[PDB]
């Protein structure tokens, strides 16, 4: 069957459209290295209108998403999932910050079940209880694990066998040659193809250091790096 | 409207979960976001030519051209009309979107963002017209349309009427909520948010955020330093956890 399986726990399961008609993770799942499902959990409350959300012990402001509903959702997911050993992430501004590292690892995994939060965020004894892992993409607030739940799938799925450093890009061009008094390097049109890889490692190298220099404490640079790192300085204004 | 968006992208369809779903639904409902699309693959020279040509110099993939970018992105400035527009290309050697930056963004009347896929855009395009370079964290995508998307959720929310004390705002990460039932499988609620008062409740959430942040995101603290009191409950976290 599928190299990895992902269930998503989510109030808007039409949502993941982005992911399931789209680019890589569409691709994944027609040739079948990825399967894609939802579980929605306004199916699994007893109520006319379908309520997932109660008012938050301790007041303030806004709601938090009930125990039962997510419960049912995930005890559903579990069972779809099979003998596959799945592990339950739940997408929170309160989890590890997701990295290329990160991605690697759950990449390694054969099934993922992603909860996605709503409103104030879910009660803390569902998370206690169910919850293996909480991951974020970033510091900052969204209004739902939705648009995460999709980054980290993209992400992994990338990793994927069949679906397609620690320095930023080199520039890229194209056609045409010469647009609007803007030329592209000259290395690039005749260079040999050591000048054309030492040009693009040395903006590579540049770039890095100019916008993401963590990036260069953490990498370990070679002797050569170093070299076209300190002509890359030493040249620019 | 509040706030004008323009999406510049393949795949303009996609932004139907923003524009169909939650809260940036609601608010381009109640008329405090315009959310809008321009496809390149409509600006090329001729329908015979696709957005996108081999990059100068060899290597795998495909690079996007300037001129469907530029007239996608003229189209979209015209649309935009007297409002200052900011223009954004959505990229993982952008900065790193923060709460802060977030809140930048959402003093912009008018935002313009540029999406693209795996293999990228002509860096001329990028000198010439992009105003500013974002990412949404260090993992690589297939494109930009999910980060735009993340972008736009995330201004969405600070927009006066479409809900000011929730993680990253204060440096902080947010306490644990609870809800019905009072008990739930050998579980209980914290007492003090069943009988206590209104700076009873306070001081646990101030100090089960600023546990939290220690235990997890220790970084956000030697930033945002700590008070008196707030080294005090942070402290009794420390020795009261376990
Ligand atoms: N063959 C090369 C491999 C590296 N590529 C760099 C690159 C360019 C664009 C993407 C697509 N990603 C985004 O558009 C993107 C936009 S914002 C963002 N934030 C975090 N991570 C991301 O990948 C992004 C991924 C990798 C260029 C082609
Ligand atoms: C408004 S947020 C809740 C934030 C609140 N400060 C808390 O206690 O987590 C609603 C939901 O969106 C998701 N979410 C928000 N920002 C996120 C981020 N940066 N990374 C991952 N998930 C996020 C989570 O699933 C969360 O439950």
């Amino acid at each position: 069957q599928s190299m990895l399986w992902v269930g998503v726990v989510s109030i808007f399961p039409e949502m993941f459209r982005a992911i399931s008609d789209y680019g890589i993770t569409s691709r994944a799942v027609k040739q079948g290295l990825l399967t894609l499902t939802c579980w929605n959990p306004r199916v699994y409350t007893e109520d006319r209108h379908q309520t997932v959300d109660d008012r938050p012990f301790g007041g303030g402001p806004g709601m938090v998403m009930k125990i039962k509903p997510l419960e049912g959702a995930l005890a559903d997911a579990r069972q779809a999932a099979g003998g596959r050993k799945a592990k339950v992430i739940y997408l929170s501004p309160q989890g590890r910050q997701l990295t290329q590292a990160g991605v690697r690892e759950l990449a390694e995994e054969e099934a993922l079940i992603l909860i996605a939060g709503r409103y104030e965020g879910i009660d803390e004894r569902f998370i206690e209880e169910h919850v293996d892992e909480e991951w974020s993409i970033g510091d900052y607030v969204l209004s739902g694990g939705e648009l995460p739940a999709m980054v980290l799938v993209d992400a992994v799925t990338r990793l994927l066998p069949g679906a397609l450093d620690g320095l930023l890009d080199c520039p890229h061009y194209t056609r045409p040659e010469v647009y609007a008094d803007k030329r592209v390097p000259e290395v690039l049109l005749s260079g040999n193809h050591e000048h054309i890889r030492r040009w693009r490692l040395q903006q590579a190298l540049g770039r890095t250091w100019e916008r993401r220099a963590d990036l260069l404490d953490s990498r370990s640079l070679s002797g050569e790096e170093q070299k076209l790192l300190a002509e890359y300085i030493r040249q620019r204004d």
